[PDB]
């Protein structure tokens, strides 16, 4: 570069996009309209002569139906018309076979990053580590890290010979690399890893404030997140903000003399973080989240509600329209199949879900044990995203229900573990995510303990083995839930919880909602 001479150089950011390359029901962002805010960016930044540098923190696999049954291929062309340079690969570009991920590395026409997974038996990367980037005169290095939790969260018939080492022990090789070899200006680390407050990771797997802590000062002029779905936007030192709101100053989170970037989800907000480099010193001068056509829910008196835009409307890129346009079709024609029918309501409203037992909890439960053999199931009332209305049920109906990719896994354990266990889990509180739908067990709660305790209708023998099923989310520690995948009886089947609702449905079918009602089996006081 030029000595003494001051650069600008504007990081774009998203991750977490989740299948969103269509705007929502209602018209709230999607890549058209990222594609004219970003557009209207680089003209803006051109003319002062300045840098832009758009980067992903993966996680484009997995959250829309439209998307899913199309692997992602509007997303990923969508993103080449965006203008994307590189993106990290996150744990839901593993929810596809390998093979899927490589058609999904051919129609992004930029790369797609992970410097720490391997081949097992040849100890070899199965991604690029990193990819350069020359503006102007200066030389930008980004690197890509993934979560080691995937091949623990996932599918494992994926992964029996391929390991996710950890991304901060890699990040330091990485960094060591680049610096001796092609000597960057400008070090990026793109990251599918989370940002928890003060690296109070939990039961999560360290992520983004632990790997700067490790790093030498300043290495990296910033990390951009992805995977924990955070507006990265700090309330005072180490805390975030609880419920963001769109449009408002966004400080972003700086350790170790690195900047921690998130830009929440969907294509929500387009994350904008304006530097300049003077002389091998990086400088934040401004940080902002722009809301791609984000809209507030207003509720007048009377009732009535409407949906109001909390900045001016971004135009939908018709260029992006027209590419878009014909997956949308594709995905909607692939959307009607009948794959069975229900002769009432399966109860899966947020009001009900995270409050009391509803019939869509035992539907879902069912499919579970079904599947995995299980005499009893437990899953977070939070997982349930959807209602079925009675007739016919479509897999677009399947799929709002469950649309994280969640994975159904079975523990078989001890009566006096399913006594520890369940009296754990009733502690759950009603108006969280948390609260748990159970099937096949009847209690009492009072007083944190638990009273005539039965599975299938029968009294808890400690001696006994039951099986209980539940998704790796709460399995795996998810909502404060006991951890399972440490215990010899675990087993992670690998199944989709969508596809497991989708076959029981289709095997069951005419569904009698009766035989889901839940009638009083758990109560609490
Ligand atoms: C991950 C994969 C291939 C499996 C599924 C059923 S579970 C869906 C349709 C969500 N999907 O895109
Ligand atoms: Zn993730
Ligand atoms: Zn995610």
């Amino acid at each position: 570069y030029e000595q003494d001479k001051t650069y600008k150089i504007t990081v774009l950011h998203t991750n977490d996009h989740h299948g969103h390359f269509w705007r929502n029901e209602y018209g709230e962002y999607g890549l058209a309209a990222q594609k004219t805010l970003v557009d209207g960016i680089r003209k803006e930044v051109a003319a002062e002569g300045g840098s832009v540098l758009l980067l992903s923190g993966g996680d484009i696999n997995t959250g829309v139906p439209e998307s899913d049954l199309q692997d992602a291929e509007p997303d990923f062309r969508g993103m080449n018309l965006v203008g994307y340079d590189a993106m990290a690969i996150g744990n839901h570009e593993f929810d596809n076979p390998l093979t899927v991920l490589r058609q999904q590395e051919k129609w992004a026409k930029f790369p797609l990053l992970s410097a720490n997974i391997y081949q097992k038996s040849t100890g070899e990367r199965l991604f690029k580590p990193w990819a350069l980037f020359k503006r102007q005169d200066l030389k930008i290095a980004v690197i890509g890290l993934t979560t080691d939790d995937t091949a623990k969260i996932g599918n494992p018939e994926y992964f029996t010979d391929i390991e996710f080492r950890k991304p901060a022990d890699e990040a330091k090789l990485v960094i060591q690399e680049l610096q001796q070899t092609e000597k960057p200006d400008i070090i990026i680390a793109a990251t599918h890893m989370g940002h928890y407050d003060n690296g109070e990771h939990g039961s999560n797997a360290p992520g983004d404030v632990e790997m700067a802590r490790a790093l030498p000062a300043g290495s990296l002029a910033m990390i951009v997140g992805g995977h924990s779905q955070d507006p990265v936007c700090m309330a005072a030192e180490n805390k975030k903000q609880v419920d963001y709101v769109p449009g408002t100053p966004c400080k972003p989170d700086q350790q170790n003399g690195i900047w921690i970037v998130q830009a929440h989800e969907w294509g929500k907000y387009v994350g904008r973080a304006d530097f300049e480099f003077r002389n091998g010193e990086m400088k934040m001068v401004n940080y902002q989240l722009i809301p791609v056509n984000l809209k507030k829910k207003v509720t007048w008196e009377d009732g009535k509600s409407e949906r109001v835009l909390y900045t001016p409307e971004i135009a939908e890129n018709q260029q992006m329209i027209s590419l878009l346009s014909p997956f949308q079709n594709k995905g909607k024609a692939q959307l009607e199949v009948k794959i069975g029918e229900t002769n009432g309501r399966l109860e899966g409203d947020r009001d009900k879900v995270r409050f009391v037992q509803t019939n869509m909890g035992r539907l879902i439960l069912a499919a579970q044990m079904d599947r995995t053999g299980a005499d009893f199931a437990v899953m977070s009332g939070g997982g349930i995203r959807d209602s079925i209305e009675a007739g016919d049920i479509s897999y677009k109906n399947v799929l709002k229900v469950q649309p994280f990719g969640n994975v159904v896994v079975y523990a078989d354990m001890t009566g006096k573990e399913v006594i520890d266990y369940l009296t754990a889990v009733a502690q759950m509180k009603p108006d969280s995510g948390a609260y748990p739908q159970f099937a096949n067990v009847s209690f009492v709660a009072k007083d944190g303990k638990l009273n005539d305790l039965k599975i299938k209708g029968e009294p808890v023998d400690p001696a006994k083995t039951y099986r209980m099923a539940t998704l790796n989310f709460n399995a795996t520690g998810g909502d404060g839930y006991p951890r399972l995948d440490n215990k010899p009886g675990y087993v992670n089947t690998g199944f989709c919880d969508a596809e497991v609702l989708k076959a029981y449905i289709q095997k069951s079918s005419p569904l009698d909602v009766s035989v889901y009602e839940p009638k009083g089996e758990v109560s609490w006081q």
